[PDB]
């Protein structure tokens, strides 16, 4: 029901969140970011309709920004729901070799490019994005950014809880956040998609989490 | 295994943690205050043991504090497990009456001193005690200390799961969550008891986890 919204986090780096009604959770806030590089606009995660996916990328176009791409961090509609969109209208999408695949067999659009590996580089030093292996879903990959000492860790990390474990993968959740978070310890900053933006620490929550998880 | 620790957290605050093998959780913290009142040291909740009761006020009285009281937030042994060492040596004891109602069930020795009650004062103004209502357990209170602001959320505050509902009442806990949430709301530190200390959100985040356990 709420509005998009677009708030400035650090210098080149904005949180936009979308909302989606949520059996028995309510309105469910999604964050995503859009980084800027020189005159360069991209987005991590799409918001979840055409619309608001519209409406964003018109808010940094009509600021001076030439949006060169959307990435996605996993293949749930509230990372991917705006790629439909952005491919309608010749905008570069990126998925993971593995979140196209898991797209096109639920029926869903794919990104125009796709990458894999453990790591790739949507902009040299600026935008990278890192593959922990399976978690909240099998091809869940999290955005970090450099410059600012900020991860995206997407819907991957979870903090006070996993969420829904039907695409999930538990016994192997813990080992993949083990590994994200001797990746990233040096975070200032890790922006989950669904609670408050924190520190590093969300890194070891999530790790606990997923490790109470796979104990059930 | 681990030692018990005892660190500094604020001008005259304490956090004391105790340590116990947990079924399936492994080893798991207690986390405990001491508030200091001008020469004189005030137990928040003792540790699971005799021997550790007995290190915590050593280090005090070693350093010049008369252990002027103790008081247990719950029944369970995490909070009243030194309640005998403490009375054996004549340190005064308290605990709300449904707290000694149940340790007595659990043929326990009782806090010598017994209170009731929304809001008690162990010290007037210094050091308050609050009884949201059911919810971890039938008794379980917090204590409040208004001059740093700091909550002691005891074993009711569970930010990231509520933990073992054996004794709980899901159907209140998120009746006293609320209340709790609206009379401290302006605390600058939620110390739970089984996890890291925060801010005020620790308690959006356990009425957020009562309701999501109730609906479970
Ligand atoms: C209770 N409280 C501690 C919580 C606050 C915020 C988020 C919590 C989550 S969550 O972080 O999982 N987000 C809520 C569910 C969102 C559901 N959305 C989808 O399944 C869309 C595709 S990812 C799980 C458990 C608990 C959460
Ligand atoms: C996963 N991770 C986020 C967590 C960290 C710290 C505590 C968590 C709890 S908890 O905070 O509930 N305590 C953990 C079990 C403690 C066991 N001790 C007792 O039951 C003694 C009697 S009160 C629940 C869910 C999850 C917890
Ligand atoms: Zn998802
Ligand atoms: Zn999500
Ligand atoms: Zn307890
Ligand atoms: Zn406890």
């Amino acid at each position: 029901l709420p509005d998009l919204k677009i708030e400035k986090l650090d210098e080149g780096v904005y949180v936009h969140t979308s909302f989606e009604e949520v059996n028995g959770w309510g309105v469910v806030p999604k964050h995503g970011l859009v980084v800027l590089v020189n005159a360069e606009a991209y987005l991590i995660d799409t918001p979840f309709t055409a619309k608001d996916t519209e409406k964003l990328v018109t808010w940094f176009v009509e600021r001076g920004y030439k949006i060169k791409g959307s990435i996605s961090s996993h293949f749930h509609s509230d990372s991917t729901g705006g790629i439909e969109w952005l491919n309608s209208r010749s905008i570069p999408t990126y998925a993971s070799e593995l979140t196209n695949e898991l797209l096109k067999k639920d029926g869903k659009v794919q990104a125009t490019n796709s990458f894999s590996g453990v790591n790739y580089w949507l902009v040299k030093n600026k935008i990278e994005v890192f593959y922990p292996g399976p978690g909240h879903t099998p091809d869940n990959v999290v955005v970090w950014l450099p410059e600012r000492k900020i991860l995206f860790g997407g819907c991957f990390i979870k903090p006070y809880g996993l969420g829904n474990l039907g695409d999930a993968n538990i016994e192997a959740w813990p080992k993949s956040a083990k590994l994200l978070k001797s990746k990233y310890g040096k975070a200032k900053l890790v922006v989950p998609s669904h609670s408050e933006v924190g520190d590093a620490s969300l890194l070891k929550l999530t790790l606990e989490q997923a490790v109470k998880g796979l104990n059930e």
